[PDB]
């Protein structure tokens, strides 16, 4: 069960909510089985990571069981001190055990685990996956109205206790405006009992709240459209909420069936409170009082929201019997298009102790004083539409509505005098690809009014804040490019300091205050203290960074935080402003729309500053389709237009913003009949009024008509035809593609019939026979014959059906199918044109042509069916007379407010007959605005486009033959097609000429209209497919550099595209002539050229094509390059057999090359070729260089080759270089031992002594892993690391993570012009020689320190286990029981094959023979990196040359066999010489120069060698050494747990044997059994005397060593001994510990209890053997000791005087002195020493022998004796 298993560990972080702290960059980072990986930092306190992690682990299930996952959540940022903001912890084993093995969207909650009781701080996102032996967890779900609860969708372990509760009270009013939802069927009910009724159907409604999964309901109101509650709800909740959002619905109810929504809204909890604090202890300055910025008791405030109206929007007003085409909106997804009334409430906010839910009635006292905050002033609206393009489908009369909350809907409008709504008109075909608005220099203009609150105190801040973070932006990005212009350090400088002094003097403005302004609310108050705080701060923060010094990048991260700053407190929660809404009809029905911010055209007379971005501003306006989420692959308009809004009081503010003139209009009609029936005609014989209507029935002279106040006549009377089609669409254009229709029509019972007339244009409307089309003067048909268009949605015969024509007569939907039920089919003819230019002064008097003809209609009964063309039947002629009003100059253009309520505001009763306006309104009863231009502006224009880059392919072939559409105002051109590419080059200028645009000439060059660019793929059916488009600027930079610009498609990136564009404004301006002529102001006539000033045109590349200025175009250089792909890492272990047939494909400046197949994943990683070539052109410039990309395919059967990763390189730089290079039985083994060489490199003795007399070699001593010292750069240089990812553009929902990563190298290099030139040596001459090399691996365990203790006794009982790959080796009975710094000295020799199982795990546990072995931490070998070192790092090496002993060569090559490697590896010229001196690259060295100051070295080898070993010493190789480094422990990932001593050693196996390992074995003890005999005692000194008074004394041996009490024994004892006789002969055995290779004497017998080991120490080889009397009926009588040396011992004294103190001595005589380690049988006489303190005194002698035989004859030599 317990069998080592393959497992993946998978992670996924999503979002965080709440994080505590300011200004705040958190990163996640997650770590298990002691491996950590990292998410990428983020910032704010609600970041979104969208980032998966996950983790490779090969171990036993019963070891990643309990194994913890660490998710921490930490604050990293460059200038301040990282900090830990919470943390989250849980095991594998809860993890796995539940379904599917995993936790799918779950919060979990974060706290501090080092700070106690600190509260909850934030929660996080996540979703935890372990995947055991080969399993499966694919589910994903998205359910974000249940995912966002806070019930039952998390877990709380941390600071389970940190919760308080809260009541959120709502008070509900009333609601404005309602739409109709029931049904209108009691319209028809109520008429059976003949009751009076009207169309506006009421509803029932009531409201729902909901919060958290908590909901409360209103009452049901019934019969009403605007609804009064006066209600109460109070909902409990957690202030800690998970949640941002609350909702308030409102439900229509139905008795009968299902209730429907009306509007459905959200209020944010967090744009209503300031949780991130009010005040911070930042104490500024020399002086810090409090050391804070401010003091206060909250420092913060609970979500508020004071009493207002909250706009409701979502689907269409309008009331159908049928199903609704769109009800999503109503339900709060996508965007509201339509106004559906406005509800009126407030909350707030208390903490509580207890939770209930009710709802109440409110007091009459609750209703009567909120009526403060509800007032009403009348505001006005202006609004001007100056274009109308990019039309495309357009069938019928298009018209455009402006509105705002309920006003000028025409639907459901009453009556007014002014129309919200522009008039018809018909489109144009620009002769190129798009319709138009012929709209020309009359342009419509709408004037509306309404009532709504004054909230200008609220909206005034708003607009400043915002002006402040647009003028830094732009400062910022100017900035940001100018670094990459190369500009100069001091003008770099300069602009950072700009930023500074424009914030300052933004923020030094002071803001308005709210405490004049009554009418105020508590959410107000809050924000207005909070925006004062942080504004003081950026002030303060400002300067500074002016005054003080830092890096270029830590200026330019202060301002991008300081940018975000300024946006968060722009916000404003209480808007109870409208939108305005404009939208698109065609016929009469919704086609599009568009909404814009009030705030945004809103204008105060506070200041300038005050004002709307866009008050009296042109916009530019692309409209949208409903129910959409995307930009789409058409747009439905492009329109340009001018808004200003404004209170009634501002009115005479509005005369400054004003263009152009502005007009109303009069009109009457002329009636004549036939005289006398004679042909002549006259006003006489007439039965109608002279002057009329055009109904007939109501008489208007001419002279009755008087200018309303205001106002007055702007000419005099003239005739005005009733349509005026005279136009001109030639601007200024040089080709023309013309098209007809030509219609057939069938029964629909019948068959399909041919008409010989009955061709129309796009609108419907009759035309000319296509046959009978003349080309106009000037012009020259290309195109001999009209042909079938077939790039539309036809069928193969260009025909296109429709179904039996509606009772409208007016078409609609067209398809390509053919049914026998359609009666209709159409096909489309086009003809190319081209102009010929000649004399053009022809067509200057048509320029004067606005009308044709008298203008006269005729008819056979009056006021109906009249014809243009006079008939004989005719009883009946009309014509209509027209007149001009203009504002007075005391008045200017506000006087276009003046006509509502005066055009309307007129009634006479001068009868009882009813009426509307006749007779009291002038003309038209809805007359129109207009604002006429007198003369425009001329423009030219050329695009220059150069290429496109990584274009998406349309198909599985990655082909395709893309063409770009380049589209201006009005006017369009083409590009060339380039065949099967997604790269393509056009190189290709076009050139538009004479575009005229309106406005004031400063105004024109500020706001130019933008260009569009589409990119589309041609193919055989027409360029069905659209590739891609993006929107860019015009310049007026006289020579434009290109620059790229980003293509999107579907909300996707898809490639880039290079080009520049040029715009000349022309001097003469062109000159408009207006119908009711005036006297003209021009005063000056400019007599410019035509085109003589004009720059001169490219050269052309083909006839009619030009090509691109050889200025712009890039200069190019030939360059090679290299690729060194050595092969693929962290791929996963996932399929593996299943995916194991990858191939890389390289590409660079489109060139592509392929690389070889791997068959086996299982066996080799490596590539086999790993040589790459290829030759591209590029740029000079590095801005205009390509990328290098790395694609990762998998080669499977049948010819898939989908891709499965990828990466880029944008620093081909980094890898340049110049093509040019070079050519382009022994007793001295007792104590000289490996042991004491690593002492002496510390400089330590002890265990040395004579050990340093060898004169021998030093090796050098790391205090930390080898790979982290920087001599040798981390030992990581053989190639370089590239990381994949899975990220593609086919789908929005993968990860930006890492999925594997690429080894190899780049090398780019320049090539010669000359192809005579032979190619340079390649850059990389090696083979592939990675295969599966078999090596043998050395490990050393010397010792371990510094270990954490794990059981009571502050010890452990540690062993060494080793794995290498899926091998695994330990020895847990061999080991040192109750140690705290552990010694081994042993060596594991392993064979293993690289790079196959290049990971060595070195693991510690502590030995229990009870219980498990806990882990007490563990290290990680890379051995890949030995084998691959470029340094050499796989053996040891020396300074001093040996053939054999402890300095014996090892390794499996010659020292010159590794100088020739070298020597041919860096490619220089090898050493030469081997005698008495060399010379090598001008240098001569000596040998004489190694050798001086040594000790001859007996076993030095041949000297050929040795002059190899010290040139190789030279260079920058790795020396012999040993090293030691840290442990750790998977459940404390930052904590060492000691360090171990080891090194290792790497010997492939392809050469032949190394020579061996050294024994690195510990020191033991041996007891020998040294010996004492005791031969002659003589002339002892005998102190005590016998009853005879005789001299005597106690004769008996007696000696021992210091803690060997147990080893001791006696002599007996002599009698009589009056001459010191005695003579013993005695064998005495002294079994003491002694090391022989250190030659000391240890102590025996432990005194140790604590632990299973032993005691030992060294001491002083100086013998004391202690002798007193033997008293038998007293206490031992003290007489003296005797003392000898063990190192250092004097040689058996002869005579008398060479028996005394000196010869007791250890070194005072040392000359006389023998060591007893060569000294087997030595007896001799030395002296006693008598007692008396510590003086030195003689009592007598002995004559003993001291010998040392057990270093081999414990007891076969000290015996016979």
């Amino acid at each position: 069960s317990d069998k080592p298993q393959d497992f993946q560990i998978r992670v996924q972080v999503i979002e965080g909510r709440q994080l505590p702290g300011v200004n705040i960059k958190p990163v996640v980072k997650v770590t298990a089985a002691g491996q950590t990986k990292r998410t990428r930092i983020h910032k704010g306190n609600s970041p979104l990571f969208n980032e998966t992690l996950f983790f490779n682990l090969f171990d036993s299930p019963g070891e990643l069981f309990d194994e913890p996952i660490f998710i921490t959540v930490v604050d990293s940022r460059s200038l301040r001190t990282d900090a830990l903001l919470g943390e989250f912890r849980m095991d594998v084993g809860t993890i796995y055990r539940e379904p599917r093995h995993a936790y799918l969207r779950k919060w979990l909650l974060l706290s501090d685990p080092d700070d106690f009781s600190a509260g909850a701080r934030g929660y996080l996102k996540t979703s935890l996956c372990v995947l055991g032996p080969g399993d499966e967890a694919p589910l994903e779900r998205k359910d974000p109205s249940e995912d966002k609860e806070d019930i039952e969708s998390n877990l709380l372990r941390p600071t389970g206790v940190a919760l308080r509760g809260a009541h959120f009270c709502l008070k509900v009013f009333r609601a404005e405006d309602l739409p109709q939802m029931d049904d209108a069927v009691m319209d028809n009910v109520k008429q059976i009992f003949g009751f009076e009724s009207n169309k506006k159907n009421l509803v029932d409604p009531f409201v729902e709240v909901s919060f958290a999964g908590k909901m409360l309901c209103s009452k049901i109101l019934e019969k009403t459209a605007n609804p009064q509650w006066n209600q109460n709800i109070t909902l409990p909740a957690m202030f800690p909420s998970m949640c941002e959002k609350m909702r308030i619905r409102i439900i229509d109810w139905d008795r009968l069936t299902h209730n429907d929504i009306v509007a459905t809204t959200y209020l944010s909890m967090s744009k209503i409170s300031a949780p991130g604090g009010e005040i911070e202890e930042e104490p500024a300055g020399a002086v810090k009082p409090s050391k804070a910025s401010d003091l206060d008791d909250y420092l913060g405030f609970l979500p508020t929201f004071g009493p207002c109206y909250i706009n409701l929007y979502g689907s269409p007003r309008e009331f159908t019997g049928f199903p609704d085409p769109y009800t999503e909106l109503n339900t709060g997804k996508g965007e509201g298009v339509a106004y559906r009334g406005r509800l009126l409430l407030s909350l707030e906010t208390k903490l509580v102790e207890h939770s209930e839910q009710k709802v109440e009635d409110l007091p009459a006292d609750d209703i009567l004083r909120v009526e403060k905050y509800l007032r009403r002033r009348k505001y006005s609206l202006f609004a001007a539409f100056y274009s109308a393009t990019m039309l495309q489908d357009v069938d019928d009369a298009i018209q455009f509505e402006v509105s705002i909350g309920n006003y000028g809907n025409k639907f459901d409008m009453t009556c007014l005098p002014l129309a919200s709504t522009t008039q018809y008109s018909r489109a144009v075909f620009d002769g190129c690809h798009y319709y138009y608005l012929p709209w020309g220099n009359v342009k419509p203009v709408v004037v509306l009014s309404s009532y709504w609150e004054d909230i200008s105190h609220r909206i005034e801040t708003q607009n400043q804040l915002l002006g402040i973070a647009d003028r830094l932006e732009a400062g910022l990005e100017q900035v940001h490019l100018a670094l990459k212009a190369q500009c100069s350090t001091e003008d770099v400088d300069s602009l950072v300091a700009q930023l500074t002094d424009e914030l300052i003097a933004g923020c030094s403005q002071p803001l308005g205050d709210i405490h004049e302004t009554p009418s105020a609310t508590h959410l107000d108050q809050y924000l207005y203290q909070l925006r004062t705080h942080h504004l003081s701060q950026i002030t303060e923060a400002a300067l500074a960074l002016k005054l003080g010094h830092s890096e270029l990048p830590a200026a330019l991260e202060q301002a991008e935080d300081w940018l975000l700053r300024l946006r968060a407190l722009a916000e404003e929660p209480q808007n109870s402003l409208p939108d305005i809404v404009i939208w698109m009809l065609q016929g009469d029905k919704r086609v599009a729309y568009q909404r814009v911010p009030a705030h945004q055209v809103l204008f105060s007379r506070r200041g300038a500053n005050y004002c709307g971005k866009n008050c009296g501003k042109l916009q530019t306006i692309f409209l949208k389709y409903p129910m959409e989420k995307v930009p789409g692959a058409r747009m439905p308009v492009q329109i340009r237009v001018k808004l200003w809004f404004g209170l009634s009081v501002d009115e005479k503010e509005f005369n400054q913003f004003a263009e152009g003139k502005l007009s109303v209009f009069a009109e009457t009609y002329e009636n004549e009949t036939k005289l006398a029936l004679v042909g002549n005609w006259g006003t006489t014989g007439l039965t109608y009024p002279k002057f009329s209507d055009v109904t007939g029935k109501i008489k208007l002279p001419k002279d009755s008509f008087r200018p309303s106040a205001g106002w007055t006549w702007a000419g005099d009377w003239f005739v005005c035809p009733e349509k005026t089609l005279l136009h001109d669409m030639d601007a200024g254009h040089l080709s023309f593609v013309e098209e007809v229709f030509e219609n057939q029509t069938r029964l629909p019972g019948g068959q399909w019939i041919y008409m010989s007339d009955n061709y129309t244009d796009v609108n419907g409307e009759k035309v000319l026979p296509k046959d009978d089309i003349e080309c106009p003067l000037g012009w020259k048909w290309e195109d001999e014959e009209w042909s079938t268009d077939l790039n539309r949605a036809v069928d193969e015969q260009g025909w296109e059906y429709s179904i039996t024509i509606p009772p409208e007569r007016k078409p609609k939907h067209w398809v390509p199918a053919e049914k026998m039920y359609y009666t209709h089919r159409r096909r489309r003819w086009v003809r190319l044109r081209r102009r010929d230019l000649s004399q053009m002064e022809a067509l200057k008097r048509h320029r004067q042509a606005e009308a044709e003809g008298e203008g006269w209609e005729y008819a056979s009964l009056f006021g109906w069916k009249f014809h243009l063309e006079y008939r004989k039947t005719d009883a009946f002629r009309r014509r209509r007379w027209r007149r001009r009003m203009e504002p007075l100059e005391k008045t200017g253009p506000a006087a276009v407010f003046a006509l509502e309520g005066a055009l309307g505001g007129v009634m006479d009763d001068k009868s009882e007959d009813s009426m509307s306006v006749s007779t009291l309104s002038f003309g038209v009863n809805r007359p129109t605005i207009s604002c006429i231009f007198d003369y425009g502006n001329r423009y030219h224009l050329r695009c220059y486009m150069y290429q496109a880059r990584d274009l998406a392919a349309m198909d599985k072939d990655s082909f395709s033959d893309p063409y770009a559409i380049v589209s201006f105002l009005h006017q369009s051109q083409k590009t060339v097609v380039v065949k099967n590419t997604l790269n393509p080059t056009w190189d290709q200028t076009l050139i538009f000429y004479e575009i005229e645009i309106f406005g004031e000439p400063a105004t024109v060059a500020e706001q130019p209209p933008s260009i569009v660019v589409e990119l589309y793929d041609h193919d055989t059916y027409g360029a069905d497919e659209f590739m891609g488009r993006c929107i860019c600027q015009p310049s007026l930079e006289r020579m434009p550099r290109l620059a790229w610009f980003p293509l999107t498609r579907g909300s996707q990136p898809s490639g880039e595209l290079l080009a520049s564009f040029e715009l000349i404004q022309r001097e003469k301006p062109a000159i408009h002539h207006i119908p009711g002529f005036e006297v003209q102001e021009t005063s000056r006539i400019l007599d410019e050229s035509e085109d003589t000033d004009l720059p001169y045109p490219p050269p052309q590349r083909e006839a009619n094509i030009y090509m691109v200025p050889q200025n712009i175009k890039p200069a190019l250089q030939r360059t090679a390059i290299e690729i060194l792909a050595w092969g693929l890492r962290n791929m996963k272990s996932y399929q593996l057999a299943n995916i194991s047939s990858p191939s890389l494909v390289v590409e660079c400046g489109g060139q592509t090359v392929q690389s070889c197949v791997i068959r086996n994943l299982r066996k080799n990683p490596n590539f086999d070729i790993c040589t790459l070539f290829m030759e591209v052109m590029l740029p000079r410039e590095e801005l205009y260089c390509p990328p290098i990309t790395v694609k990762v395919i998998d080669n499977r059967q049948f010819g898939r080759r989908p891709v499965v990763g990828q990466c880029t390189i944008r620093s081909l730089e980094s890898f340049l270089c110049d093509p040019y290079s070079a050519e382009s039985p022994i007793q001295e083994e007792e104590f000289i031992d490996w042991w004491s060489k690593f002492f002496a490199s510390i400089g330590e003795r002890e265990k040395c002594g004579s050990y340093l007399e060898k004169d021998f070699d030093t090796l050098k001593v790391y205090d930390t892993q080898l790979e982290n010292v920087e001599a040798f750069e981390g030992l990581s240089d053989f190639c370089n690391t590239f990381k994949l990812y899975r990220g593609k553009t086919q789908e929005e929902t993968e990860d930006p993570s890492v999925i594997g990563e690429f080894k190899g190298l780049f090398k780019i290099y320049p090539l010669p012009e000359d192809p005579a030139i032979p190619m340079p040596p390649r850059q990389f001459h090696q083979l592939a020689a990675q295969g599966p090399q078999e090596c043998l691996v050395r490990i050393y365990i010397v010792r371990a320190f510094g270990l954490q203790p794990k059981d009571p006794n502050g010890k452990c009982d540690p062993y060494i286990k080793i794995s290498i790959g899926k091998k695994s080796v330990s020895d847990q009975d061999n080991y040192i029981p109750c140690t705290l710094e552990p010694v081994f000295g042993k060596m594991f020799e392993l064979t293993c094959t690289l790079p196959l199982e290049k990971d060595l795990k070195i693991t510690l546990y502590d030995y229990d023979l009870l219980s498990k072995d806990e882990k007490i931490g563990e290290t990680v070998v890379d051995l890949e990196n030995r084998l691959l070192s470029k340094f050499g790092a796989r053996c040891g090496l020396p300074q001093t040359y040996c053939v054999s002993g402890p300095n014996q060569w090892r390794d499996q090559l010659r020292p010159s066999q590794l100088l020739h490697l070298f020597c041919q590896q860096h490619r220089v010229k090898a050493p030469v010489y081997r005698t008495d001196r060399v010379m090598f690259q001008d240098k001569e060295y000596s040998i004489e120069e190694i050798e001086a100051g040594r000790i001859p070295n007996p076993h030095l080898g041949p000297v050929e060698e040795r002059l190899a070993l010290h040139v190789l010493q030279q260079q920058g190789l790795v020396p012999e050494h040993v090293e030691s480094r840290p442990l750790y422990s998977p459940l404390q990932p930052d904590i060492e747990q000691g360090k171990l001593q080891m090194w290792v050693d790497l010997f492939p196996k392809a050469l032949g044997r190394p020579g061996p390992p050294f024994n690195i074995t510990p020191r033991r003890a041996r007891r020998f059994f040294l010996r004492c005999i005791i031969w002659n005692t003589r002339d002892v000194i005998l102190d005590d005397l016998s009853l005879t008074g005789e001299k005597m004394s106690d004769i008996y041996v007696k000696g021992w060593m210091i803690g060997f009490e147990e080893h001791k024994q006696k002599t007996d004892v002599h009698y009589r001994s009056l001459g010191g006789e005695g003579n013993f002969n005695w064998r005495f055995i002294f079994p003491f510990d002694y090391l022989p290779a250190e030659q000391v004497c240890t102590i025996a017998k432990k005194d140790a209890f604590w632990r299973l080991d032993k005691t030992e120490s060294k001491i002083p080889a100086r013998v004391v053997f202690q002798i007193w009397d033997n008293d038998k009926f007293s206490f031992d009588d003290f007489l003296g000791s005797l003392q000898l040396d063990l190192n250092r011992m004097p040689k058996p004294a002869k005579t008398a005087k060479k028996c005394s103190l000196d010869q007791l001595d250890d070194a005072f005589h040392p000359e006389w002195f023998v060591s007893l380690f060569e000294q087997k049988t030595v007896k001799g006489w030395w002296p006693c020493v008598a007692e008396e303190g510590e003086k030195k005194i003689l009592a007598g002698k002995l004559e003993m022998t001291l010998e040392i035989v057990a270093e081999s004859e414990h007891e076969e030599r000290p015996a016979g004796q």
